[PDB]
């Protein structure tokens, strides 16, 4: 009864946050959201951004490359001293933990060019699903994802690695699970994505998942500050739970039970 009408006003509060995610939003693929399970109704305290949000004095980001066809001259990323990230089919053939240097606002090519993925944005539709055995929301596509493929970034606030020690002490595991450093080549800085994330804020941690972490570098080439991309590990299918592993967020208090329900489950998140 007083459930019913929670019910009701449940179902309108989703669909006014999904309207404003799609709002909010810069990238083509559609946001939707679902809660077939219980009574949660949007998040209090969250904003989508598309991207790094720097904290006070913090600075993100020239030159380019020349190519008339950067798929096959030396490009962006051989001035770097790495491989091209991308085949023809635009997916990842570098293996994990080598960096995506993608061709920027000061390369001459346009578009179109076979190094610019991650900068185009996410393409597929996704939707923020309530979970039903108890691992709140999380995030699946509507349609099939290739193998080695762009899914999203990991976006939030870019803090100093000190201040996310601080700002941790006051978060409970959940608000943990949001701080993600930037530890490629440097102790310096943190993204939190707790209160200011995009769709990688609602995506659940799996022991066997189906996303991987790359750092990317486009205008920015300061490894201090990599952008953080999710690309598929294999072929994703249309209506997939999106994961990725929490522990691998690079190479470098209650523990809380890991419900993934892979057959490997380590049990454990943290
Ligand atoms: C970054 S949040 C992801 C979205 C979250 N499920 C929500 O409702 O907003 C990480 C938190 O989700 C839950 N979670 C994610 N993966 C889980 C898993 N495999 N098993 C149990 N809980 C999980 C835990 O509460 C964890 O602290
Ligand atoms: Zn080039
Ligand atoms: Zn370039
Ligand atoms: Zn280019
Ligand atoms: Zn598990």
């Amino acid at each position: 009864a007083e459930y019913i009408v929670k019910k009701a006003k449940q179902r309108i509060a989703l669909q006014r946050w999904q309207d404003e995610l799609n709002r909010r939003k810069n990238h083509k693929g559609m946001i939707f959201v679902e809660n077939t399970v219980d009574l949660e109704g949007p998040p209090s305290d969250f904003y989508y951004i598309n991207e790094y949000k720097p904290a006070p004095g913090i600075s993100l980001v020239t030159f380019g490359c020349s190519c008339t066809d950067c798929f096959f001259q030396k490009c962006c990323p051989a001035e770097a001293g790495v491989l091209l990230a991308y085949n023809k089919n635009q997916q990842i053939k570098i293996p994990p933990g080598t960096p995506i240097y993608e061709c920027n606002s000061r390369c001459q090519c346009g578009p179109d060019c076979p190094n610019r993925i991650v900068q185009k944005g996410t393409q597929y539709s996704l939707c923020i699903f309530r979970t039903s055995n108890g691992r709140g929301w999380g995030v699946k596509t509507l349609v099939k994802i290739k193998r080695m493929s762009f899914v999203m970034e990991y976006v939030g606030e870019v803090i100093t690695s000190e201040e996310a020690e601080r700002r941790g002490q006051f978060y409970d595991n959940k608000g943990i699970t949001y701080l993600f450093d930037l530890d490629y080549e440097s102790d310096e800085f943190t993204v939190d994505a707790a209160r200011y994330g995009n769709v990688s804020h609602f995506v659940n941690h799996s022991c066997d998942p189906n996303l991987q972490v790359f750092n990317v570098f486009i205008d920015n080439l300061d490894t201090r500050l990599p952008r953080i991309a999710l690309f598929s590990t294999r072929t994703i299918n249309a209506g997939e739970e999106l994961t990725f592993d929490y522990q691998m967020k690079g190479s470098g208090r209650v523990r809380t039970v890991c419900k993934c329900g892979a057959v490997t489950c380590r049990g454990y998140l943290n």
